């Protein structure tokens, strides 16, 4: 990245404990050593002959994006062959990490996490960024119960993969849009969205004790029947709408993430970050 | 220490020193030639007894080591040998802007567009790397010989980086200062946007060989500015220039700091963003002067 600091990342924070790690790199929760403020940073192998495209794409992503439900960034450090990366400290983890303890979410904690997401991928794509991994994984929660989005890696890999691959004169529509866009819209997210709703609300996404690759040829399939939530009385109509909604099968019919925010379950009042700490009471206590 | 990285070693073991191609206080400059390779660098030689305080030299280097960009001089690493430092950074063979401007006279409106552009990108690293140059003029961009514009002589910056540094250290308790005190404590008066002004002066300075206000003392150049009604200048010969240009001095020259726009909203501006704008314009520039010469 153009603006990466070559510089050591300790001189500018105090690394408190170790968060997590693996292939990926390693996240450390740390301390700005000039404001105290909580940061996460994200440390990944940066050798000199390495490939950098990906991380290069990851690293522009994060660094236009100035909205409150995307994480924020603070810019990131070359050091003794390793790029670190400064984001936003969220610190109970994601969705994944808490429904595992807690359960389920109640359907009012899953509409403000939907709404919140929504506002984040309003404005994604309002930038012409795509996010392409929205799960609740991906979706992180700080201790005030505030929502961020979270990982781009997967957008940056296709990002710096579309730009590898990029004559069309031979190319039939369909392979043009493959080589241009990589066959799809910003409205993949909404669909994403839609999965993790049900992911919130019964642990897992539909078919996820199908092999993946009967999955895969399921959903390409001519008739694949979008999914729906399992048990219809523990949820409102209004739920059940925007399941069907947000998992319409054309994308030349699944509303936008603008239009979607102006849905009855993420627009209707009592929708606040106190369902969160709820939550997090739950998993504490 | 002047610098972790330090060659404590004799750079004349690797270079073959050439011509002085200037020096002063701040020391001595030498072209000089790889012993292995071939290849040209500057060599700035300074004086550095045990007594010396280094921190503007070790601030110096820092930024040299540290801001690498396409529109930053390069650096090759200091020496430190019989009391004398010696910074190793690219050598640019057609001298600064200055020099150019003295025997190929103003430049045209492309050259300059082009000049700003590339300015431009080095600024908006510079300044997202935290720095400020604060020593933006003709003689501090420099060119070398693949057309390159490279923005070079950190000297000022460094200065400031070390008095900011050394009255911290003396500031004393603060629980009775105000707000604005401290904020000049830790930050200065002013912040990076003054590089865009500059650049903005810069540009008339390449369209008429001289920055206005040239002939007027120096002491009621700083008393006007000032001044309540100062009014930022302009391009002397208005028909000479296209609006876009015209409007680049009026937006780079913007009074008050608060509205003066950043190097990267620089960038979107119609004049560096105009087609046509390309290394070529540099290459012609310096054919040019190699024909001057
Ligand atoms: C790397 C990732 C996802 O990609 C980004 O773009 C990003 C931006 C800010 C990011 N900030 C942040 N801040 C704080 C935490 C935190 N986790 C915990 C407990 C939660 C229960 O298990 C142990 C740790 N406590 O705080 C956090 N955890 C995440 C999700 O677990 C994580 C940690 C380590 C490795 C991978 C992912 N992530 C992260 C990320
Ligand atoms: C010292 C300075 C500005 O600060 C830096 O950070 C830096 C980095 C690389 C630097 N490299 C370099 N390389 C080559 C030249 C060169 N000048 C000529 C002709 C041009 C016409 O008159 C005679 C000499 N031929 O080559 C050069 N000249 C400049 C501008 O004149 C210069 C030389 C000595 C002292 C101050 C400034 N500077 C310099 C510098
Ligand atoms: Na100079």
């Amino acid at each position: 990245d153009p603006d990466i600091f070559n510089r050591d990342p300790r001189d500018h924070y105090d690394l408190l404990q170790r968060l997590g790690g693996g292939t990926y790199g390693e996240v450390f929760k740390a301390r700005d050593k000039v404001s105290g403020d909580l940061v996460a940073l994200k440390m990944v192998k940066m050798e000199p002959d390495d490939d950098v495209s990906t991380l290069q794409k990851e690293i522009l992503i994060l660094k236009t994006c100035r909205h409150a439900n995307i994480v924020a960034y603070h810019g990131s450090y070359l050091w003794l062959q390793k790029l670190w990366i400064c984001m936003e400290f969220c610190g109970a983890g994601s969705l994944q990490d808490i429904y595992q303890v807690t359960g389920s979410l109640s359907e009012l904690q899953i509409s403000y996490v939907c709404r919140e997401v929504l506002q984040g991928l309003a404005y994604l794509h309002s930038q012409k960024k795509i996010h392409r991994d929205i799960k609740g994984a991906n979706i992180l929660i700080n201790d005030a119960g505030e929502v961020r989005l979270a990982d781009f890696g997967i957008s940056a890999q296709i990002g710096a993969e579309l730009a590898r691959r990029l004559t069309p004169y031979w190319m039939a529509p369909e392979v043009a849009a493959v080589a241009l866009k990589g066959g799809y819209n910003e409205l993949c997210d909404i669909w994403s969205l839609g999965i993790t709703a049900i992911e919130l609300a019964e642990l897992q996404p539909p078919l996820f004790d199908v092999h993946p690759l009967r999955v895969l040829f399921l959903m390409t399939k001519s008739g694949y029947q979008p999914p729906r939530l399992k048990e219809k009385g523990k949820w409102s109509a209004a739920f059940h709408n925007f399941i069907k909604v947000t998992l319409t099968k054309s994308p030349k019919k699944r509303p936008s993430a603008t239009k979607m925010l102006s849905h009855q379950l993420v627009s209707q009042p009592g929708l606040n970050r106190g369902l969160i700490l709820d939550l997090l009471d739950k998993l504490k206590n």
